[PDB]
């Protein structure tokens, strides 16, 4: 077996029913083929390959098919873009994610990082390969990765470069920890619920793995400090409806009697700005009655403040800037190679 470093166009595979309305379903059914029925994982014996997760083309790859996935799904009242207005039907929707594989075309093949504790760049010694990515769900959120796949032993930190402070971090939890939003039966106020006792002691061991990558400094977490609602905020889709959700408990540092629920404020807004970067989407009020979403924290996006070089600190504040880092926080592991 022989291959070289390559981009290629994959295409994807789903678990798709065909009979579902919800959209993830009637997306992948009509883009997507089935799922592999006989996924065969092939380790690579005494092959050490080098992997970059923050330069793999999957990422933008699988970013233009979410990008169009939500383009024929979600149908805003109004679309504010370019300096017109275009107005259609806004009638509610089934919002679900499903998982997405994908796959090589004939001649490439994926190549798979097994080291429990690689960091997304540099040489992984636990090599195999594979047809397909395992089943990747499409979650669009700000400051917390969200229904993602955990590390499999320490906490893992991962950036392009922890000097650079301009370069995100995403923070590996080795540690699901529950976060349930409820809107219950103002329509638009809900609130999510955390288990202090977890969470705090998670972020204890996020503070411990970045002190140990930014040499024994003081970590602090902070707000973050101004942006639009969607960055200042914690959002995510709940079946249809886009929720912003304050933070500021989670980011707080004197709980690093605080040990029982945090309750985060979230409100269910009607006009968002779309993190395709294209404008301005007016949606229509939510359903009516409870709308409840349990899902697991897998992951924190942060950015690190500048001006601290001469300081005993490093100050964090949740949040990034592209969609992407969402799929490179579960695309790490993998590259294309164009078998020679
Ligand atoms: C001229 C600029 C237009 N710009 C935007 O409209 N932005 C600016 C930035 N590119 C991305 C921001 C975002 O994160 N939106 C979002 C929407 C729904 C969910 Cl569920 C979610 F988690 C996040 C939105
Ligand atoms: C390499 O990874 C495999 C698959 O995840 C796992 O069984 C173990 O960590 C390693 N096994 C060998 C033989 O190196
Ligand atoms: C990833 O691992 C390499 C060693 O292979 C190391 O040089 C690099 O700094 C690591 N990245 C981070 C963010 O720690
Ligand atoms: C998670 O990682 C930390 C170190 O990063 C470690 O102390 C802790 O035991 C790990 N937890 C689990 C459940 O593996
Ligand atoms: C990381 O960022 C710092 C400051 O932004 C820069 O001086 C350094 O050259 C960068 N490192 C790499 C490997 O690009
Ligand atoms: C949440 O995490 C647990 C393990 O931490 C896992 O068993 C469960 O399936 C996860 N739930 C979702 C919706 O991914
Ligand atoms: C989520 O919260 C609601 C109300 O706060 C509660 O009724 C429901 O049982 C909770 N679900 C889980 C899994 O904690
Ligand atoms: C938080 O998790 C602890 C274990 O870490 C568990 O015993 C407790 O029930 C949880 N508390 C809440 C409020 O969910
Ligand atoms: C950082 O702190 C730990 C404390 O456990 C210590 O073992 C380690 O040597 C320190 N490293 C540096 C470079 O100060
Ligand atoms: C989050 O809540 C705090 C008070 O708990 C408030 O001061 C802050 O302004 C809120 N954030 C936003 C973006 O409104
Ligand atoms: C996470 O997964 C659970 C179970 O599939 C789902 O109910 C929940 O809505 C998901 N969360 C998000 C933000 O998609």
């Amino acid at each position: 077996p022989v291959w070289k470093d390559a981009d290629t166009t994959l295409f994807c595979a789903s678990d798709a029913k065909a009979y579902e309305t919800e959209v993830h379903n009637v997306w992948a059914t009509h883009a997507c083929v089935p799922t592999d029925p006989n996924p065969q994982e092939i380790h690579l014996e005494n092959v050490t390959e080098n992997f970059n997760m923050w330069k793999n083309n999957m990422v933008e790859q699988m970013h233009e098919d979410i990008i169009s996935l939500w383009d024929q799904s979600l149908q805003p009242c109004v679309k504010l873009t370019g300096g017109s207005v275009i107005k259609q039907a806004c009638p509610k929707i089934s919002f679900d994610p499903i998982p997405i594989h994908y796959c090589t075309p004939a001649g490439y093949v994926i190549l798979k990082c097994n080291d429990k504790n690689f960091n997304g760049t540099g040489p992984c010694k636990n090599v195999s390969s594979v047809q397909c990515t395992h089943g990747i769900k499409p979650v669009v959120s700000t400051q917390l990765l969200l229904n993602g796949s955990l590390a499999e032993e320490e906490i893992i930190i991962r950036s392009e470069n922890l000097t650079n402070n301009a370069k995100t971090i995403i923070v590996h939890l080795n540690k699901s920890v529950e976060i349930n939003c409820t809107r219950p039966s103002d329509i638009r106020k809900a609130y999510c619920e955390i288990n202090g006792t977890k969470w705090n002691k998670v972020l204890k061991q996020v503070t411990e793995k970045l002190k140990e990558h930014f040499n024994n400094k003081t970590i602090i977490f902070q707000p973050p400090s101004g942006g639009d609602l969607e960055i200042t905020m914690h959002t995510f889709n709940c079946r249809g409806e886009f929720f912003y959700c304050n933070t500021t408990q989670l980011f707080n540092n004197t709980c690093i009697g605080c040990n029982g629920t945090i309750t985060l404020p979230c409100k269910i807004k009607q006009i968002i700005n779309m993190w395709q970067g294209t404008g301005q989407a007016m949606y229509a009020p939510p359903i009516d009655g409870k709308i409840n979403c349990v899902s697991n924290i897998t992951g924190i996006l942060l950015t690190r403040d500048g001006g601290a070089n001469n300081t005993s600190n490093e100050t964090f504040r949740p949040g990034g800037g592209d969609m992407r880092d969402n799929w490179r926080s579960e695309l790490y592991k993998y590259k294309v190679v164009q078998i020679e």
